[PDB]
C-alpha cells in the first residue's frame, strides 16, 4: 500500500507514535517518506546482504527474520514479510523497539540526515488527525 501523508500520519498516531519516545509524529512521517516514500512494500538490498523492509526500511540484520541474511537476530520476533503488509502493527510495534535501543531515532539514518533538525511538524500540517 502506498499511503497518504496524512493517512499515514493518523495511522502512526492511532499506533502509539506520537511523541513515542519524545519523538513528534512529523519525525516519523517525515523518516517513512525518506525511507519508503510512503509505500509498505519498499525493499531494499544491502551491501552486506541484510535487506531493509517497509514504510521505515527495517533491517532484516538485528530486527526481522528473513532466512537470507546470515549471522543475523529477529530481536523484532516477525517475519520480514510481515514489515510489508498494509496494517502497518508489525513496523510501528518494531519501530518502537529500535527507537528504544539507545540511539533514538538515528538509528535510521536517513531521519538523521533528512529530517532531524528539520521543520519535520511540516509534515503534518493541515491533516486530520
Ligand atoms: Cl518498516
Ligand atoms: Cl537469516
Ligand atoms: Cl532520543
Ligand atoms: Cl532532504
Ligand atoms: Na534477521
Ligand atoms: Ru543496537
Amino acid at each position: 500500500k502506498v499511503f497518504g501523508r496524512c493517512e499515514l500520519a493518523a495511522a502512526m498516531k492511532r499506533h502509539g507514535l506520537d511523541n513515542y519516545r519524545g519523538y513528534s509524529l512529523g519525525n516519523w512521517v517525515c523518516a517513512a517518506k525518506f525511507e519508503s516514500n510512503f509505500n509498505t512494500q519498499a525493499t531494499n538490498r544491502n551491501t552486506d546482504g541484510s535487506t531493509d523492509y517497509g514504510i521505515l526500511q527495517i533491517n532484516s540484520r538485528w530486527w526481522c527474520n528473513d532466512g537470507r541474511t546470515p549471522g543475523s537476530r529477529n530481536l523484532c520476533n516477525i517475519p520480514c514479510s510481515a514489515l510489508l503488509s498494509s496494517d502497518i502493527t508489525a513496523s510501528v510495534n518494531c519501530a518502537k523497539k529500535i527507537v528504544s535501543d539507545g540511539n533514538g531515532m538515528n538509528a535510521w539514518v536517513a531521519w538523521r540526515n533528512r529530517c532531524k533538525g528539520t521543520d519535520v511538524q511540516a509534515w503534518i500540517r493541515g491533516c486530520r488527525l
